[PDB]
């Protein structure tokens, strides 16, 4: 979308997985979805360096709004959990130096039930332009045909253009086009900055491995419409929660890097571990993330369950991504030529190679005739960055 | 079976899930099967205090084995890796207070692909028992039909009974009898010590969910039968390996000892968080899986994605387990009436309620009409025991 935002991979805090759409906040005051849990994320994005890492978004998902519109046709939020409205919730954000998300659905009906969005595009548009939301993400639910699918999403990223305010526009119009409908990407990407293409995320490795999967499947189909302005949104990063193993976190990280994907967190800030806070503050990997050139990465190559996926880097560096996919024993050694890695210009005549994930560790160079062994944990990967030795002599 | 062994659930270590069928010790002198690799972690078991909190059994599984039988048609140690046989490691282990356990296939050929014990039983049930074997894992690859598995299967049990020592006797029939047909337990029972119902666990929440489902909906044709002696063997614990989070570790302590099944960690001892170590070296989970009553635990209910599961213990007592299967969001609070647990015994007309995982807490009395309110992770498992409060009068 041409609107000059999200020129990397936007970065940010989104609810949903953590939180869900929780309402009992007498039973559960402190995770039930409220300005007060919006409050706390954005103080601790602040202080606890999340802002410093590039996570600026703070993004309110479904169940923040009251059950109908006011009497002059507006979204509300809910009265006794957002007592202070939206508009005083994005002063706060604002004063942090963050962003305030907010969440609207193109159909009737937001996914939890709530207030959708058709016929009221505009209406809603300019609200959230007036509150000063900086972020939209536009879900797909009830909607009873693909033709209003495509318009409403069409329409609201207009609507929202005419407000005159800068706001990133994140459509899952490509996910309720699958299976049987292609989805015209080149179409999308001139309305939308991020998009959901696939089922949502959960707390699982099953789920984690069924997003990589569908993505690599694929990747002919998305990986090269990508790009500033325009990214594959694979969902939140779900690190750092309760059902994935650390190599599996490590997987998540390195392979939302690999992908380009936008990094929307999605977690207790409040509660998270030291190490899940470092891997996901790792700023050598945020960089490749966050790398300038914006070209996504893809799937190389895989089998005898190891997968080899990399991505194109500015400065003709290259992120190198190896997945243990067998899920039994232990550490397996992978060994792999470097000049079969960027299509074979990435260590021509030499590259070095940084290890990023599971530790950073330099690895030395590696002459284009060379072969990498590596040592990767089930379910873990091993992230690279390989550097060139020709343009690095240059300056 | 009748063999005065595993009067509770066998505990110990087995190689394979960890460290596999993997050969090359030239490129991974560590980690390739070697009897360097069981020295080591019989050291660490007494070092570590493993063989303390009741780890035993020190466990070869598969690829031991060189690819033939002797001239006199034995099984042979590897020669390359286990140059000292398989005599010396048995001293060895022997020396440390531990006892050693091996591996053999019923078949034709072990799973890997080495000598099956078919027509060699009585030689090999004495080849083990010489040597000073203690435990056997028997599989069940490669065999041509259901009549020999249960034959062969019949035979090693007799075969090392006749050899006079005391072998605790590990049968994965029942295993290879599901895919066919519904296997007779009241049979496996009178002939194993414990037997494998599933399919293989690996480092997965997939596997343990697997397992934890098939048992449940099984349970009915299989908790009875378990008792002293006689053990449902849902496989290898996998906690302090790759890929279990934390929670899910914490399920698979809990819920083995729920099902009393054996305990076979299958991990490098040489580097396991001080976290593993804890969990698996957890006295009072461990005190529940050993319960000298023997009775295994049952799933309770299920529904809304949580399950209850229970298991009476000596002295009118009762472990519950509440696993929380909703793989999103957070902890997410669950309620039950106390008096729905042990079969409106446990706390009737009070119970005192320990919780035990994830962390050990204590809770308080609660009546026969109380509720009892907790937050569970998603794919964790509150575990909690109950003492009758009749029961501390006395
Ligand atoms: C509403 O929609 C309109 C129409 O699509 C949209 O207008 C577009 O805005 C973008 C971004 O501001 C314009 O692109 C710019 O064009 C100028 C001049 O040609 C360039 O110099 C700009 O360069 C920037 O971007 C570079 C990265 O590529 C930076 O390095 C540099 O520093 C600059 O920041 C930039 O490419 C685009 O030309 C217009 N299109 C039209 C037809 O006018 C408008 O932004 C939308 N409004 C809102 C609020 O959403
Ligand atoms: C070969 O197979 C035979 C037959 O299956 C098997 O003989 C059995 O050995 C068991 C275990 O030693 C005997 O059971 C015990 O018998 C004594 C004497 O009657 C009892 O005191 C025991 O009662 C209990 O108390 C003990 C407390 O210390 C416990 O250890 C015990 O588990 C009981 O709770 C116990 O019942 C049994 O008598 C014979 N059976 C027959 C029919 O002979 C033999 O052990 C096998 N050999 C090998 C080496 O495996
Ligand atoms: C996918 O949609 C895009 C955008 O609507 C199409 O590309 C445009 O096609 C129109 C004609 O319908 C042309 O006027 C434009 O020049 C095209 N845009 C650009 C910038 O190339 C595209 O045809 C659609 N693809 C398919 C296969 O339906
Ligand atoms: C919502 O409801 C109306 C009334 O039935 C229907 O005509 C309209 O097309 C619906 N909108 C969408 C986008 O589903
Ligand atoms: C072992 O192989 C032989 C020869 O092929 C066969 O006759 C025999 O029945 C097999 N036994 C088992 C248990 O599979
Ligand atoms: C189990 O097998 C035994 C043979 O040892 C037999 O006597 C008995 O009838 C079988 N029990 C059932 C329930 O089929
Ligand atoms: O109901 C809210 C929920 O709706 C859809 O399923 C989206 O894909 C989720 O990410 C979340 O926004
Ligand atoms: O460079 C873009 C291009 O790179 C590789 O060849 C991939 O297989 C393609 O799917 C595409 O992503
Ligand atoms: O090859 C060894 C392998 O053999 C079978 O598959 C068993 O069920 C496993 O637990 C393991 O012992
Ligand atoms: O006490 C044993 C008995 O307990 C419960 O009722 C289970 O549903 C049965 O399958 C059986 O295990």
């Amino acid at each position: 979308l041409d609107n000059g935002l999200a020129r990397t991979p936007t970065m940010g805090w989104l609810h949903w997985e953590r939180f869900m759409c929780n309402l009992d906040c007498q039973e559960e005051p402190d995770s039930c979805i409220s300005e007060k849990l919006f409050m706390e994320m954005a103080e601790l994005m602040v202080s606890e360096g999340w802002k410093d890492a590039g996570y600026e978004y703070l993004c309110i998902d479904d169940c923040w709004m009251a059950p109908q519109r006011d009497s002059e046709g507006r979204l509300q939020a809910d009265p006794q959990r957002f007592p202070h409205g939206i508009r005083q919730l994005a002063n706060y954000v604002h004063s942090k130096g963050l962003k305030l998300g907010i969440y609207a659905d193109v159909g009737n009906k937001t996914c939890a039930g709530f207030p959708g969005s058709f016929g009221y595009y505009d209406i809603d548009a300019q609200t959230f332009a007036d509150w000063g939301v900086d972020l939209l993400k536009f879900d797909g639910c009830y909607c009873d045909s693909l033709e209003n699918l495509a318009d409403g999403y069409k329409h609201m990223s207009l609507a929202l253009n005419r407000t005159g305010r800068s706001i990133v526009y994140s459509c899952s119009w490509p996910a309720y086009m699958w299976p049987f409908q292609k989805p015209n990407y080149t179409e999308i990407r001139q309305y939308c900055n991020h998009w959901r293409n696939f089922a949502d995320i959960d707390d699982s490795w099953k789920s984690i491995k069924s997003i990589l999967d569908w993505t690599s499947f694929n990747q002919e189909r998305i990986v090269d419409v990508a790009g500033p302005g325009g990214w594959n949104d694979p969902d939140m990063l779900v690190i750092g929660n309760f059902g994935l193993s650390w190599n599996q976190q490590v997987t998540q990280m390195a392979l939302w890097a690999i992908m380009a994907a936008p990094l929307f967190m999605s977690n207790d800030l409040r509660h998270i571990s030291p190490q899940a806070k470092a891997l996901l503050q790792d700023k050598d990997v945020i960089a490749i993330n966050q790398d300038p050139l914006g070209k996504q990465g893809y799937q190389l190559r895989q089998g005898d369950n190891f997968e080899v996926w990399e991505r194109p880097l500015s400065g003709l560096a290259w992120a190198v991504a190896m997945i243990n996919r067998q899920e039994i024993g232990g550490p397996r050694s992978y060994t792999i030529a470097v000049a079969s890695l960027g299509k074979g210009v990435a260590c021509n005549p030499a590259c070095f190679i940084t290890q990023l994930l599971p530790v950073k560790r330099k690895l030395g160079f590696y002459e284009w005739t060379s072969r990498l062994r590596s040592h990767i944990n089930p379910t873990g990967t091993v992230l690279l960055q390989l550097e060139n030795t020709m343009q690095m002599s240059l300056k």
